[PDB]
C-alpha cells in the first residue's frame, strides 16, 4: 500500500520533465557527466574491420576478450551491476567477419540468451534463418542450427543449438528478437517493450546460474542500453524498500561506466522512464 504514494511521486516527476521539455536536457547532462576511458585495443590497426562504428567502441577495462591468442578482441562490454547483482554483454550487431567471433564469445562466456534489438537491413544475418540450413563457422568452430522460432507482432523468439565442434558440446540458446524497434527510435510501446522484457526474464536467460545475456543492435548503445537500463532500474526497484529511491540517470550514468553511449536519444531516456514506472507498477501491484 505504502507504494502508490512513491509511484505518484515518479509520475509526477516524468510528468513534470515532459511538460517542461527537459528531456534533452537531462539527457545532455548524462552525456556530459559520463565517463571516458581509453579504448585502446578497440583502436589498434589490426581491429579496424572487427568494429562497425570508428566511433564506437568497448573501454579496455571492461571489454569481453575472445579467448583467442591471436586476437582477442571483439566489440563488446560487460555491463557489471553490483546493487542489482546483474550482469549484460552489450555488443555490436555482428559484422560478415565477425560471426564467428560472436558466436566464440556466446560459448566461453556461457551465455543462454541473446536479445537482438534491430534489425538485418546494420548488421550480418548471424543466425539460420531455417532448420536444414545450419551454419558453420569456421574460424571458430561452431555450428549453429536452428530449431523453432515463435513470430509475434513486435519480437519473435527462436530455440537455436550452438555447438562447439571441438568437443562435440551442444547448448541450447534462445535469441530474443524484438523486430520493431527502429534505429534511433523507441518500441512499439511500453507495453510491448515490457512484454519482451518479462519473456526474457521468465526463460531464465538473466539468471546468475548462466553467463551474461548478450544484448546487441546496430552499435550496441542505443536500444541496447535502453533495454538494460530499463530492466536494472526495475531490478533496483524490487530490491530497495522505496522504489522513488531510484534513480534512472544514477543508474545511467553507473552503466555508461562500462559501455559508452548508452541511450542514444533524449526519446529513448523518456522511454526508460515510463516503461520503468509502468513496468514496476505493474510487478508491485
Ligand atoms: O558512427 C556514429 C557517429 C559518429 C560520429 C558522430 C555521431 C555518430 C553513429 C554510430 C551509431 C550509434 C548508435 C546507433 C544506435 F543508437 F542506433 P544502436 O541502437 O546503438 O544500434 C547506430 Br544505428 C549507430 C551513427 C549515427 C547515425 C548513422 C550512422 C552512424
Ligand atoms: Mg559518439
Ligand atoms: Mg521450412
Ligand atoms: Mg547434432
Amino acid at each position: 500500500a505504502a507504494d502508490k504514494l512513491e509511484f505518484m511521486e515518479m509520475e509526477k516527476e516524468f510528468e513534470q520533465i515532459d511538460k517542461s521539455g527537459s528531456w534533452a536536457a537531462i539527457y545532455q547532462d548524462i552525456r556530459h557527466e559520463a565517463s571516458d576511458f581509453p579504448c585502446r585495443v578497440a583502436k589498434l590497426p589490426k581491429n579496424k574491420n572487427r568494429n562497425r562504428y570508428r566511433d564506437v567502441s568497448p573501454f579496455d577495462h571492461s571489454r569481453i576478450k575472445l579467448h583467442q591468442e591471436d586476437n582477442d578482441y571483439i566489440n563488446a562490454s560487460l555491463i557489471k551491476m553490483e546493487e542489482a547483482q546483474r550482469s549484460y554483454i552489450l555488443t555490436q550487431g555482428p559484422l560478415p567477419n565477425t560471426c564467428g567471433h560472436f558466436w566464440e564469445m556466446v560459448w566461453e562466456q556461457k551465455s543462454r540468451g541473446v536479445v537482438m534489438l534491430n534489425r538485418v537491413m546494420k548488421c550480418a544475418q548471424y543466425w539460420p534463418q531455417k532448420e536444414e540450413k545450419e551454419m558453420i563457422f569456421e574460424d571458430t568452430n561452431l555450428k549453429l542450427t536452428l530449431i523453432s522460432e515463435d513470430i509475434k507482432s513486435y519480437y519473435t523468439v527462436r530455440q537455436l543449438e550452438l555447438e562447439n565442434l571441438t568437443t562435440q558440446e551442444t547448448r541450447e540458446i534462445l535469441h530474443f528478437h524484438y523486430t520493431t524497434w527502429p534505429d534511433f527510435g523507441v518500441p512499439e510501446s511500453p507495453a510491448s517493450f515490457l512484454n519482451f522484457l518479462f519473456k526474457v526474464r521468465e526463460s531464465g536467460s538473466l539468471s546468475p546460474e548462466h553467463g551474461p545475456v548478450v544484448v546487441h543492435c546496430s552499435a550496441g548503445i542505443g536500444r541496447s542500453g535502453t533495454f538494460c537500463l530499463a530492466d536494472t532500474c526495475l531490478l533496483l526497484m524490487d530490491k530497495r524498500k522505496d522504489p522513488s529511491s531510484v534513480d534512472i540517470k544514477k543508474v545511467l550514468l553507473e552503466m555508461r561506466k562500462f559501455r559508452m553511449g548508452l541511450i542514444q536519444t533524449a526519446d529513448q531516456l523518456r522511454f526508460s522512464y515510463l516503461a520503468v514506472i509502468e513496468g514496476a507498477k505493474f510487478i508491485m501491484g
